[PDB]
């Protein structure tokens, strides 16, 4: 016996829930259900954000949800995000072991005629965190401002656990992984659930694919013209690279891990040392891919070896399949 | 909320579609449509949302509409057989809709569209007659059910229907597009924006750039005076999705450039003159700027054959009128 | 293959609603605010699941419509004598929201339908502009009403949304009642019951037992008689919610009675007039049931002043003369 | 104003269930286990909303427990036979599970809901057991069947949830009633109200009146000191749905009596005892109510086969007593 009938939708016979999956995975680790329940929030968070996007200042207020969708988790004992101008988030009595940066949506321009949209959370374990001093409380009355002590260290990323994004985007894809494998789930839009969608999606290793932003050609130095106006140039009886440039990071960083190929944005107008930032999302999906398989390099090196050393500063982003990272880097050197 | 966000949700789609005919006497069947179409719209929305697909979309479409009707016909993007819903239903109206549109990084899913064009008929006749394996030889003095040939003429509305990030329809009837997004907790599609005028000048272009090592070279000189400025100015931006609708809507709504290009391969375009060059060129057209095939604008292009594939460009008038030189 | 209609449409609400207007002449003002009417319920039903509710129901009805081309007045509840909707919207039907059906009851496990009924003026009135802050929640007078108050003679369409465990939106706008379920996955009303009619053997009884002493002599005796199974067949079961739609929704499909006796909380009873009793009265007549007051039809009782509460007894025919058949 | 969305330190189902299972040994089965049944409610809600839901509601509940090896078979409602889960999925503990409980709302629109128990056979066996009215002695019984029997005082986790105008979750365990109202929009059960009891009063009875003429001639006395008091006063309501967790719940917030006695048809009463009354008395107990048959509680009896009726009475340890102070 196995029929089934018309439905050719509603047949969720094996309904592996990110939840599911999500639970019946922490057997196996000592972090305690903590974890899950931050990763387990950042589902509802972002599951709330798709809505945001899609509607009934965006980026502004997305954090606003981090918050109140976390305030629960000893997890973050602390969180973040890139909006801000205050490294707040939960005050004192909510503790754990470790830490979770939350970048909003991916891009202030992005949004306003978007088609794509998501959100990078990387979570960082400091083994050895704050560690700064006593932790006071019970006093009152904060005029000016709650008083705090160290902004904590500002981890790497090859000590980071668990990485993902959410790109809001015809479907609402929730992406993830450990240090195991490479997990995707979908939106089941009715009942308002993630679905296990993809299990350990290895990107394919020829990826004739380039997302550039071309139009600030004439600023991109000479031997780095040498990689675009080249790639359009087959060279032999072949298929050449086409080109996507959707706009969104992670709408972009999503066709190229399903698609192989390679995104990337590099030193042109604003200044070599790059555009995208570092820890807050250079970092939290050069660390998908490099499951994945695919590479993430600055043309020098990988982008998970650099420390950073301020909340801010840009980094130049080239990424998507080993053969075609590897290949560029014989350019700029 | 998310922005503007509820700031709209006074007057959907009927509240206005109501208003046309109360507004100026439309023949009142074209609100019954224009609506099993919100509907049949809203439903592939969800499909398309996840939760084959390139014909479910016409399975939802045709019953959602194969009851009501008010058209008379319906068609396809592969239905070289425009599907004659009974001559019985109707009599003044045939609504070619394309399923979806870019077909392929549906797959891993980021956008998509449906397309549709009300032609109000002057000429009709009926159908049936598919002669079937019996006995006689070739000399086929054959069209097939078609008419599909007379836009700028005919075209009555055009719209589109954006499945991606938000599910805003747009449409237009003659005065003005108008643009609606659909609330999705009450699903109901929620007025805007309306009377969209797409930007006079604009700095972004859609091309493959990939294929322009094959493109004729009065036009891929063209690419390089975007990369490679001269008056001293700024800079031309760009981007391509993957799917007409996306681009389209972002140009719509930005400015700028847009059209696959006729190279060596597909001598003639790759975008179809009826089903996807002329009602999205309708729309184009009634928000600002022109629609053209290099040459000719697109609407003068009397459609004279099956799936006539041919050039196109889109967007504000003066940036397809650079290329205006460049062309030919 | 067993496909056909597992992927058809199902006649919508907005369909139904948009065919009437193809059956008349209708410019669609009637028929612009049964949607917008539609809507506020939407949201108000959607926010019930807990996603001050009788106050918030209220300004979500005022958009959704308010606005509507073809109101002569509109109101809710609250509002103590009259209301007047913008001579920049004006029309001439009057809508009477009474956002939900109670104002204790729901928190338990029960339900909260909403109610409206659009008059028609058949002669009308209302001021002109100006405003001179009224922004408080607390004005009212002896301004002689009338407005709002609205005969039964005009009364054109009636109906109710229950927000029980499952959205139900049921109306008549003067040929048969109909209702429409909400189904949650194309996020709008499939007619779901077309016509309807109550059963004349109703059976079953709704009543506030608990209050008994209070009620007057008479209606004690046939109280312990409903139960008291006359001549020796067949006793009358009971089921009572708590709340108007729903014990009137059970008593519209399946047969029976519910009431609200003119007792100790002097000769009235607790459900008003024009408000709760009026719409539900018209309802049923054409529900092959009857609205009786105990004294006359409540369906043709003088409104005479605002808020005029009125004992209801209301279910199918044979059962409701019968505690009818003690007077004279 | 602010208040719904203005709490700080939310959580969903899931959080709580880790919570406690982290700081209170259980963790891995039980919590999974009883989270894929929320998971199954929140997916059976949507059959009563519609998208004849019987039987579906019993495999759609098998799926979603499946994959948690941490359960044998278990006579579940209206089901034939419990069925085993393929080994390796080890289920040492059982569960039974109540899809719809009142067999008559669900085509009626109004309140219904699911009711669960998890039985930790403390002596180990989860296997079948095949009944087929065979044979073994000419006369009776001797010996015990299916294991599925596990008495109320080692019956770990017990909760039911209503598909009323809302979806709420109530569940007990070791500690008290939590309850989480569904939030509609993206599918997560908060947690609405902590560790809550009754109100000692109950001015709310919610028995079947209409049926008096039947009940023994001890209970029929009863009912009227409820409706005509001693020193009178205030009386009491009936708030009566029928539907058995509609009732309940009205019952364990507000507060009252609520009930199910001996009638005419036989002695059973009824309702069934370790699939519905068992755990609903199980939770109204640690609720602070008191639940029993009249004269003994539900929490000491253990039938002699599938379908051992029992009379129900639950409400407050008052209202409780109350009748039971009738019983001679």
């Amino acid at each position: 016996a196995a029929t089934q009938t018309k439905a050719r939708t509603r047949s969720k016979y094996e309904i592996e829930t990110l939840t599911g999956w999500l639970l019946k995975q922490p057997m196996a680790g000592v972090i305690d259900a903590e974890l899950t329940i931050v990763l387990s929030s950042i589902s509802l968070a972002c599951k709330q954000i798709a809505s945001l996007v899609q509607r009934a200042k965006l980026d502004v207020v997305s954090n606003e949800v981090f918050s109140s969708c976390l305030r629960s988790s000893g997890r973050t004992g602390i969180i973040a995000s890139e909006e801000e101008d205050v490294p707040v988030a939960v005050e004192e009595s909510y503790s754990g072991n470790y830490i979770v940066v939350f970048d909003p949506l991916d891009g202030s321009s992005n949004i306003d005629a978007a088609v794509s949209t998501g959100s990078i959370f990387g979570i960082y374990s400091p083994n050895d965190e704050c560690i700064v001093d006593s932790d006071h409380d019970d006093e009152s009355q904060l005029s000016a401002e709650e008083q705090r002590c160290v902004v904590n260290v500002c981890q790497p990323g090859d000590n980071l656990l668990a990485a993902g994004y959410c790109m809001y985007s015809s479907s609402v894809i929730f992406v993830l992984t450990i240090g195991k494998g490479v997990y995707a789930f979908t939106l089941d839009p009715m009942y308002g659930e993630f679905v296990l969608t993809s299990e350990k999606i290895q990107i394919p290793k020829a990826g004739k694919i380039y997302s550039f932003n071309e139009g600030n050609y004439k600023m991109w130095p000479d031997k780095l013209k040498k990689y675009m106006d080249d790639l359009k140039e087959p060279g032999e009886s072949q298929k050449p690279y086409s080109s996507r440039y959707i706009g969104s990071l992670v709408g972009d960083f999503h066709r190229t891990l399903l698609y192989g190929g390679i995104y990337g944005y590099p030193r042109d107008a604003k200044s070599k040392n790059g555009k995208l930032r570092l820890l807050y999302e250079c970092a939290p999906m050069s660390f998908i891919v490099e499951q994945a398989g695919g590479k993430g390099s600055d043309g020098h090196q990988r982008i998970l070896d650099i420390q950073p050393t301020e909340i801010h500063q840009r980094v130049p982003l080239y990424i998507g399949s080993v053969e075609e990272v590897e290949k560029l880097e014989k350019y700029l050197a």
